[PDB]
């Protein structure tokens, strides 16, 4: 639990989201939590030619190391970090499926029993503003409070978990559970859901 | 047919389950019978972690060997077992198309002649019970007394057969055949069936 | 253009057919036209398992050779090669999108100009017929009059050329055509297509 | 910058361009500004076969090398360049969500913020003309007077940038969109886009 041990697996879960197709425009970005603050994937660089050094160290303050810059959505991933002190890290990505549920502006109801994986009965979906402002950090953090995962409106999607594998865990069954949402809807009109007795009782299982 | 050989094809049968891109959310379990019970994959270790001594033996009692967990879902593998003699492996996902299809509570009808793999002109879909319970069990046990592939209403599927090839090569046409019927029903619904005469020709021919 | 370089071809035909995404179920049969008859894919015997001595010759009269299987389907890959003495190689398969449109048992039309590949301003459809019969290779003759593909209803694709690079090629593109096609159906129909006098210039053309 | 290091680039992005899953039906052609002219794929050769001396010089009065044969679309590549004088490198394909798209004749909006990437608040969609003719190359040069990727009706896509990385980035983005577009269309008509205000913003901060 060195930087670049940490740095090393940052990098391996940006390969692993690629593989698993939700890099798709190769728009993820991805951070751990560490020391005051987080280390995340650089802005710019391709995933393929990233390496350790390339990882960026961002402080509680919003500084950044010297000479290197953090992705340009580095302010949501601090949003997520103080919204959510359990979580140790944080997945970002534009799984079509997800991003196009968040262009209907709906959340994920309980579709199937593995919506509770991400803590309740839904997945949410976070209002729009512009990419990197405080405005969209808000509202990301209003939507984690008692969520692990959100969508985000006209934009992807934010996972985050007790550590990366966790984390991509999520945003995969995300992204599985939007493709099921947007197939059965295309067909009816409400889609049939289980009922909340039923959701709680697989919480308390889980 | 030693259990380590026996152990190999489980693990196989895992690797391959995802590169046909079955096994979406890590969710499969597959077993074999084995003795007085069944050789079945672990819960909590990851598919490609997965060594020979990962396997875990289950008794005709619903004795688990020391020191290792079975999949959380090991009941409707010896309700399978129980209620359907032939079978001597069998084969649980959650295929998205599948999965889709158990959402809308539907049963697949004839609309392909390979449909008639499965043993009848149809494929069921048993009804949701909370996964792990004797209930969920019933429901399987049921529904696979003249099929040998069942949706699970909210969850996945169950299929079964004479070994781990024929077992998860009709799970992947199921899979095949759910998708065709998604495609079709988001034109038209009803979607165009073969009738009951013709299915029985081509079981005859089978 | 020895008997194994030929079957040479027709198994990395079924290797590459596979790594295109159209041999779902491992339902594909390819052949080629062979002194006074074909070599044809055996039954059974899975396609990474293939060697070249399992391929089968099948002459003019029906007769196989001794000791070994062709495909179930080998009488329509007879009436293909009876039908357009043109073709050379045959393939056959159970792509998705393809079989889909067959299930509604449409034709394709001049959706986009890549059609007239096929011969046509169209990719028909034949009815349906019991696998194997003798009435099933009367409406395959008689749909590749004058096309080099047709959809069969409630089964797959026959796609033919003059070898086997290009048959699958064929395939291929007729698949990429079902899938334009049944994604454009599910907006709006009818779908707008070209008309008769765009695909007469583009006919000749090519 | 010599010709050969060009013409690797050319044919590592026509490899990527089928790894991304963009390059269905073996129908993209891919170029580069050089000297007067460009570089670009030859017509026939498959992907796979080509190699650096296959690459076609063409100059700026359309007479191409000696003993080669350019795509069958290169007049709509030197109509690209005319148009923008930035664009250094051009894609074109026949990725399907695009073509389909392209279909509908329709234009796709801002569904998504990644929509600025091509300029504006759109990607149009010019209308149709038989390919290879001078009709065809007006109408690409007219759409993209002030965008940097067009759909062509009945057709496919073209997207050019300063360099083959952004060219191909951006064509795999646009079939994002594509995608995206085609999903939430087939749920609800129209889809929610953002306002034209929005998009300011946006391409202010690119
Ligand atoms: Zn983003
Ligand atoms: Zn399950
Ligand atoms: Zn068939
Ligand atoms: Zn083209």
């Amino acid at each position: 639990m060195e930087r670049n041990k940490l740095a090393r697996q940052i990098i391996d879960t940006c390969l692993e989201m690629t593989r698993l197709g939700l890099n798709q425009g190769t728009a993820g970005n991805v951070s751990v939590r560490y020391q005051d603050g987080m280390l995340i994937t650089p802005t710019g660089i391709p995933y393929e030619k990233l390496t350790e050094s390339h990882i960026v160290f961002i402080d509680g303050n919003g500084k950044h190391e010297e000479g290197k810059l953090p992705s340009s959505q580095w302010r949501f991933h601090m949003a997520a970090y103080q919204s959510r002190p359990d979580a140790n890290a944080v997945v970002h990505n534009h799984a079509v499926h997800c991003t196009a549920v968040s262009i209907l502006n709906r959340s994920i109801p309980a579709i199937h029993y593995m919506i509770a994986a991400a803590g309740g009965n839904s997945i949410p979906c976070a209002p729009y503003a512009t990419f990197g402002t405080r405005e969209l950090s808000e509202h990301v953090a209003l939507a984690l409070k008692n969520r692990k995962a959100t969508l985000l409106q006209h934009h992807g999607l934010i996972a985050c978990e007790v550590n990366l594998e966790k984390a991509l865990w999520l945003a995969h069954e995300v992204e599985v559970l939007a493709q099921l949402y947007l197939t059965t809807l295309a067909i009816t009109d409400p889609v049939p859901v289980l009922s909340d007795e039923e959701i709680a009782v697989v919480l308390e299982k889980f």
